[PDB]
């Protein structure tokens, strides 16, 4: 298991616009394509994205180019936030994974804003972590995915993912 199957399973993958569970336009693997309200927003950003006239549908080639760019993006994203960088540091390579998949969907500024989690996770206080990860909006809203990113994070394995 790697991280690319890791986000793979939690996010699924979609070849035609769609909306994401806050009601936000989204293409292939959980790339958010706009927050606005109009497909026709939505339509462009993706022709934008893709370098194509896509008429909101693309091919599995062109979804795991977007879905590789934003794996490193959350990953260089998280390496140049200095809130977020010490706390990758201090990880082994498993958790390591659950903070680029927090990353991946609620963006840098939104993982910044666990102060607390992040640091019981640098601390190493696995149990505590994950009790306080729990209530947050992202819990309440996604209980299942939050559930098995927040399992990674108390055990260190992939166990909630096999
Ligand atoms: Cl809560
Ligand atoms: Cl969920």
């Amino acid at each position: 298991m790697n991280i690319f199957e890791m986000l793979r399973i939690d996010e699924g993958l979609r070849l035609k616009i769609y909306k994401d569970t806050e009601g936000y336009y989204t293409i292939g693997i959980g790339h958010l394509l706009t927050k606005s309200p109009s497909l026709n927003a939505a339509k462009s950003e993706l022709d934008k994205a893709i370098g194509r006239n896509c008429n909101g549908v693309i091919t599995k080639d062109e979804a795991e180019k977007l879905f590789n760019q934003d794996v490193d993006a959350a990953v260089r994203g998280i390496l140049r936030n200095a809130k977020l960088k010490p706390v990758y540091d201090s990880l082994d390579a498993v958790r390591r994974c659950a903070l680029i998949n927090m990353v991946f969907q609620m963006g840098e500024t939104g993982v910044a804003g666990f102060t607390n989690s992040l640091r019981m996770l640098q601390q190493k206080r696995w149990d505590e972590a994950a009790v306080n990860g729990a209530k947050s909006r992202w819990y309440n809203q996604t209980p299942n995915r939050a559930k098995r990113v927040i399992t990674t994070f108390r055990t260190g394995t992939w166990d909630a993912y096999k």
